[PDB]
DNA sequence: GCGTAATAC
DNA sequence: GCGTAATAC
């Protein structure tokens, strides 16, 4: 069906400013069948300066041995579950070293699934994220809402003292041109009024902008995953569940927000980020 | 290799008194591929009294509906984990309506996973249970540890007041004899020095009896558990985890502790108790 | 429900 | 590790 080909980058400040930095986020779906097809070549190429990883479904001891033969991103921090093993988990790759790493969100409840990783840089404070899945059915639902408000509050007090990027998968789309089916999905995990509402209580309450939308506030069918299932991906119906929200005063360093609709090896598509510092 | 043969059912006290109540226990590995590989069948024409079945992974809301269609077993209990879908999971179904059902062993911490039910009737209580497995790599052995204390103490408490029949899967061999590689699994979830006095501190402290062994303490190579893989049933290199547990002020109603090693449907094969109350 | 990656045992 | 039954998403 309908079609989406992300622009050609963007890589100069409004202000003229030339790109430093290149940030990357993908929901890689396993790490270690992510690498298996291929998918750690794709970053060779991209070659940023961060790489954050979501859903490794991989603890630190069974990461692969070609993770440490990456040349450019050397210094590797990786969170996972106190206890469940092929599931959630989150890493963060860098060329720089970061000045500090923090893992979770400073309350308990959240943190036994290793779902967040603070880095924070000299310029800002880099925070990856995999937000709990409301779950088909719902059962996660109303777990969902205490995370979401929970790690509001832990965002606005990390940009209270530093210019702050949020990036990952953040499982909501927020708007109707955020996916492909709005009307059917009303009442699914992704697309409820509970979920968008947190997703708008986030911009305004730390607060945030969505890079993608600052920069194209009206390009749809512009999906970062696709439902492995029903030939989603090869029709685009898809979601657009994967972001870069910045502080509003990072945006006159905002050089670009891409999607990378073509990457394989797993059902999301890597995003890419482009800033001046 | 090595074969073992389930001696003919005896169903006469030692004093020379009938067999009144016949239970069953059977760790189906899957009650829905269960059902489908025609198990219902199986315990339709065995005739129990009583059913107790162990590692379900149903949650009570999936039961398939041929179980509502056994006419002889009509009084159906279910207990199913907290929060995990498709994991542990015990059942009893019985013939007569008990006089009071239970779930758990009292302890919050090992009350999450759906494992004990404790059925209390005229005569006796009965309880049926799935040990929480050590695992490979053993990382719930020292969790397993814990339970082993906690479940003796909660089942010392019942037979102080009633006379007490334990069955069901326990997650340990025993002795040498019951289970085909006792050297090779000495560091194995199943054999471990911990395991083992486990079980034996269990039989000292309520106390209670291994039906099989008071009958048949020499026989070998009569296993109820076979690993999936490896041919393993086919060769009987396999593992005595299931057993019947009476108080002992209950064996001279003991008529036979059974092994029905032909019963298909699961990676475990039923056992049967026949008493004379 | 259906594709895929990981599980416990 | 390998067979099988169930998972989350």
């Amino acid at each position: 069906p309908v079609l989406y080909e992300d622009p050609p980058d963007q890589k100069t400040s409004p202000s003229g400013k030339s790109a430093t930095l290149k940030i990357c986020s993908w929901n890689v779906d396993g790490l270690r069948a992510w690498i298996k097809k291929k998918g750690l070549d794709w970053v060779k190429e991209e070659a940023p300066d961060i790489l954050c990883l979501q859903e490794t479904k991989c603890s630190e001891n069974k990461l692969p041995a070609e993770l440490q033969e990456l040349p450019g991103l050397t210094h590797q921090y990786w969170s996972a579950p106190s206890d469940k093993e092929g599931y959630s988990g989150v890493g963060l790759l860098s060329r720089q070293c970061p000045l500090k790493v923090s893992y979770g969100i400073g309350e308990e409840e959240h943190d036994q699934e290793g779902r967040v990783i603070v880095a924070e840089f000299e310029s800002f404070v880099l925070v990856t994220a995999y937000v709990p899945n409301a779950g088909r059915g719902l059962v996660r639902l109303e777990y969902r809402q205490r995370w979401d408000e929970a790690f509001r509050k832990f965002l606005k007090d990390l940009a209270s003292r530093k210019p702050l990027v949020l990036c990952g998968d953040l499982n909501v789309a927020h708007e109707e041109i955020d996916l492909r089916n709005p009307k059917g999905n009303k009442k699914n995990a992704g697309f409820t009024p509970q979920e968008r509402q947190g997703f708008g209580e986030l911009l305004q309450a730390v607060p945030l902008a969505d890079s993608f939308r600052h920069l194209y506030p009206n390009t749809a069918y512009a999906y970062t995953f696709w439902t492995y299932m029903m030939n989603a991906r090869s029709k685009n119906v898809g979601w657009r569940l994967d972001y870069f929200l910045l502080s509003h005063s990072l945006l006159p360093a905002l050089c670009d927000s891409k999607i990378r609709s073509k990457a394989l090896g797993s059902d999301h598509c890597p995003i890419t980020l482009y800033l001046a510092l």
